[PDB]
């Protein structure tokens, strides 16, 4: 639909279907994202159930509809501040080791004749990460991994039901039995002012906000580098950095995002009135060809490069710079162990939001 996507950013940056609004363009999708007053992130009655909930009036719920994701400021800036310097420059610079012993572990696991490396090196590294940082037993991977499905860029389809009350009594369990055996991350929300329920759903939050996405970042990149012949080139000139943003701009692990607005606005040459939701695609912004010269190519080396796949404004990701050195090291010491790699096998997710693959069968040559 990227094809689509170039023709609606010519005649139709900002288009209307019929129940939705929709923005292709990279100047408008940016602008969305960053006017948090006009369009609004409260869609799940966070602010409606703020004051109940801190009142001990609302006492069960789904704890998801309660994170900093789903809210506008001040509670979404208070709610953030609290976990600000997480994944701080200092703090990344020490994990390092942590994350390449773990990453090394993981490539040592696999089998070069023919191996999934979603399986064995993209799925767990980000889990693994994740839990030595929120201080939650890693020991819980096999759950971890499944919980991890719940991410609230998915979205719903058919018979599901009992499958996610499922996946959501074991998960809130297990941190309800964890609250207060995690590091200061944790102590600091599970010593805060919010509810029982908010608490809940700011550590699930952190916990698996990043793990498909940059699960997905990991396998993107390897399908990029591959499919374009760009493994020899990244070696030798170090475009590790560089090629992992053009992954991102390029094979988006979340195609979009959505606003409603909270009032009657005309973004560009249209005025979307008040109360309507705003599909934001991130995937086509990228894609603008006005600020991403020949943006239908993916060139290694792009520099700067804007792009929007961790969004931009108030909600740009928390974990950022932890997906990035995460996928970097995982791309460096792959491209170490193995001569030439081949794609043996792929299975896509089936998602319109989330973007990246169930399977990644390849064969390498040490
Ligand atoms: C490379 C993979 C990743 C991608 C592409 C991704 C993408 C995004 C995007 C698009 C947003 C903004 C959503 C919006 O504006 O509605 C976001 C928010 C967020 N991300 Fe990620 N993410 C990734 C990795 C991570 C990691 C590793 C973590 C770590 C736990 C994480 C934690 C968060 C949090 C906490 C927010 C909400 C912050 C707020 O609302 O201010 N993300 N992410």
């Amino acid at each position: 639909m990227y094809d689509w996507f170039s023709e609606m950013r010519k005649k139709d940056p900002v288009y209307y279907d019929g129940n939705i609004w929709q923005v292709l363009s990279y100047r408008y999708t940016k602008e969305v994202l960053n006017n948090f007053s006009k369009f609004s992130s409260d869609l799940t009655g966070y602010h409606e159930r703020l004051e109940d909930l801190r009142n001990g009036k609302i006492r069960f719920d789904i704890p998801t509809r309660y994170t900093m994701l789903t809210s506008d400021p001040p509670l979404h800036d208070e709610l953030r501040s609290m976990s600000a310097d997480i994944f701080s420059p200092q703090k990344l610079q020490t994990l390092e080791t942590f994350i390449r012993e773990t990453t090394r572990s993981l490539l040592d696991s696999i089998d070069p004749r023919e191996d999934d490396i979603v399986k064995k090196l993209a799925v767990p590294l980000p889990i693994i990460v994740i839990s030595k940082i929120l201080g939650l037993p890693i020991e819980d991977k096999e759950k971890f991994k499944e919980w991890s499905d719940l991410v609230a860029f998915r979205l719903g389809k058919p018979g599901e039901i009992f499958e996610l009350g499922k996946k959501y009594l074991e998960l809130i369990g297990y941190v309800k039995d964890h609250l207060n055996s995690g590091t200061e991350v944790v102590s600091r929300v599970v010593n805060s002012n919010l509810s029982d329920i908010e608490k809940l759903g700011y550590i699930i939050l952190l916990l698996i906000a990043g793990n498909e996405t940059t699960t997905n970042l990991i396998s993107n990149s390897v399908i990029d580098f591959t499919r374009f012949n760009l493994w020899q080139r990244i070696r030798e000139e170090n475009l590790y950095l560089k090629a992992i943003e053009e992954a991102l701009r390029y094979s988006p692990p979340v195609m979009r995002t959505v606003r409603k607005t909270k009032e009657r606005v005309k973004l560009g040459d249209q005025t979307i009135e008040e109360g309507e939701y705003v599909r934001v695609w991130i995937a086509s912004a990228n894609r603008d060809e006005e600020v991403f010269h020949d943006g239908e190519k993916f060139i290694p080396d792009r520099n700067p490069n804007p792009h929007l796949s961790f969004g931009s404004g108030i909600h740009l990701c928390l974990g950022a710079p932890l997906a990035r050195l995460e996928a970097r090291i995982a791309i460096e010491e792959f491209s170490k162990r193995f001569r030439h790699i081949e794609i043996l096998d792929t299975e896509k997710v089936p998602n319109e939001v989330l973007n990246g693959y169930k399977r990644l069968v390849v064969r390498l040559k040490s």
